[PDB]
């Protein structure tokens, strides 16, 4: 068919990734976009894929226009919606998930990893099948989360490490001759929307790591930050230095903090 | 310089065996004394009474109160039910073998905790006693794994075979005080306390097929209590490698067939079944 691959999802990753396209596979002619359902149409602190689209003469279409291609590659980079496999003709589906699966699959796994006490994440390119984050495992990149990553660092990270990925994978893709291994049973988990509460309560009856973890896993400007007494935390700094258990005094500017291991933090108040 | 060198304190089979190998080959009666838990009535049941052993052997139960005094004695915590303030001791020989691959899993009910948060090994830690939890420097460790179908009675009877085994491989470099140490990491400590955990589990289905698993056998501990599915007890849970569609979940007369968002199947075998 003339139309050779769809792109649908959102921001820097899906706009970078088809510019990647654009400019060294596919025509525009070749080119469909499904842009998210709140895609504004305009740049943010994130870039539209619909603007970026629409700029460049792509069409922007259905998944319901869509299905009937005879071997499109469709490749989701943040899309919002669940796909069912037995709509399409083409097999070509494919994600990259901002995980290290088979950990962390589902939602917000800005945040997952870190309230999880995790160390480091990934970025997962899979085929597409009819669960959630499930498919077979075509590549993968793990990096550190560093101590002191926020949400919103781990969420930059995704996006950088999810374009290498797709542009270190995309030809196999396009050329039908990219390996993939099935997921594990053991080490998958999974979070969908109602197991977060965005407002977190902090539980001080914690190890310093843990509350640390706690409070960088909602440092996410764009959405919210966490909040003790009333005042809104931009940074948590964990440091090994040990100042006794159980430590909370607030300052005008910043927190010190230590758990039921007396290791020292410091959340410092957004300005 | 004093008679008494050594007070074994806590409960169970690693308090009882632990004691018991001493007395055999390293202290005579007479240099050991002893400190049940709150809750030892002097009763073998599915664990061995510390208190009948002390009692049955003519080895002397006392109280903290009564050892803070006695300088150079060595204090082991085998399951012991009390937090230490080291400023009450003379001895500085203060030590503990904590159930978890410290710096993770401090505190309770560690048994279930690991199993909870999808571990697939565990340990047993030996360690000084600091007036922290669980916080002092790590002497020696023995990590094992959690194997996929071990529930939290499986895992409380390795931690209670390790901890036995970590003891008699210390004992002496303790005895004699050339033992080394190191000190707790920050990174990946973590703590549980008795309100963290609600021993009435609500099992979360909207999980994958090895969290909800894990959220099963977690809570399998019968002496205690049983996981409940339908309103039925759960005595084991088996988790294979096998897909059998998503979300599944069936009932029979025997046991549950379960799978979670990835699939693969599960079976939650009913306490009821012959
Ligand atoms: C909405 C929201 C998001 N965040 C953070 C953590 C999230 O990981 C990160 C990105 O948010 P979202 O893109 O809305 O949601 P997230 O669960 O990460 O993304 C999933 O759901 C998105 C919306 O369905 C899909 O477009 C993506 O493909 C899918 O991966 O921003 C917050 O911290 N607070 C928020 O309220
Ligand atoms: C009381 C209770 C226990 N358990 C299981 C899981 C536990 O890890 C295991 C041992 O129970 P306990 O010895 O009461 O509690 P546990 O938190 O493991 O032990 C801590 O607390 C004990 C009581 O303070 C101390 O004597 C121990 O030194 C300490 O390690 O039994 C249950 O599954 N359900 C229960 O209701
Ligand atoms: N079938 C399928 N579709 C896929 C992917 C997948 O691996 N398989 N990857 C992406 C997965 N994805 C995003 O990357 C995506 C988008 C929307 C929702 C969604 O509708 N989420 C609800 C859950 C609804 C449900 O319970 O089924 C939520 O958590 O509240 C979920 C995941 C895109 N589509
Ligand atoms: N300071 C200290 N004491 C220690 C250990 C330790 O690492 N540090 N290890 C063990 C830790 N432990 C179990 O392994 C354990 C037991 C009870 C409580 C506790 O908090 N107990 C009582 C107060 C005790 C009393 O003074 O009578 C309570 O809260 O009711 C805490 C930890 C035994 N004691």
């Amino acid at each position: 068919h003339m139309i050779k691959i769809c792109i649908a999802g959102k921001n820097n990753i899906a706009v970078n990734s088809l510019q990647f396209i654009l400019k060294n596979y596919f025509e525009a002619d070749q080119i469909v976009v499904i842009p998210n359902k709140n895609d504004k149409g305009i740049d943010s602190w994130q870039k539209s894929l619909l603007k970026f689209a629409l700029d460049n003469n792509i069409k922007i279409v259905t998944l319901d226009e869509i299905y009937n291609i005879e071997q499109i590659i469709f490749f989701s980079l943040e899309f919002d919606q669940i796909i069912k496999i037995e709509n399409f003709k083409s097999d070509r589906l494919f994600n990259i998930h901002f995980s290290a699966l088979p950990k962390y699959k589902g939602v917000f796994t800005s945040i997952t990893p870190i309230l999880n006490n995790e160390l480091e994440s990934g970025v997962t390119l899979h085929r597409i099948d009819n669960g959630i984050d499930t498919g077979n495992i075509i590549d993968q990149h793990c990096f550190p989360i560093d101590i002191n990553d926020t949400a919103r660092d781990l969420y930059f990270n995704y996006l950088k490490y999810g374009e290498s990925i797709f542009k270190k994978n995309i030809q196999t893709i396009i050329n039908n001759s990219y390996k993939d291994l099935k997921q594990t049973n053991i080490n998958s988990s999974y979070f969908s929307r109602k197991d977060i509460n965005l407002v977190h309560k902090i539980n001080f009856k914690k190890t310093s790591f843990e509350i640390h973890n706690q409070i960088r896993a909602f440092i996410f400007q764009e959405y919210q930050l966490p909040i003790i007494n009333n005042s809104k935390i931009i940074k948590s700094i964990l440091a090994n230095e040990f100042i006794g258990y159980n430590v909370f005094e607030e300052f005008e500017n910043y927190f010190i903090i230590s758990g039921i291991d007396g290791f020292k933090i410091i959340a410092q108040k957004l300005n």
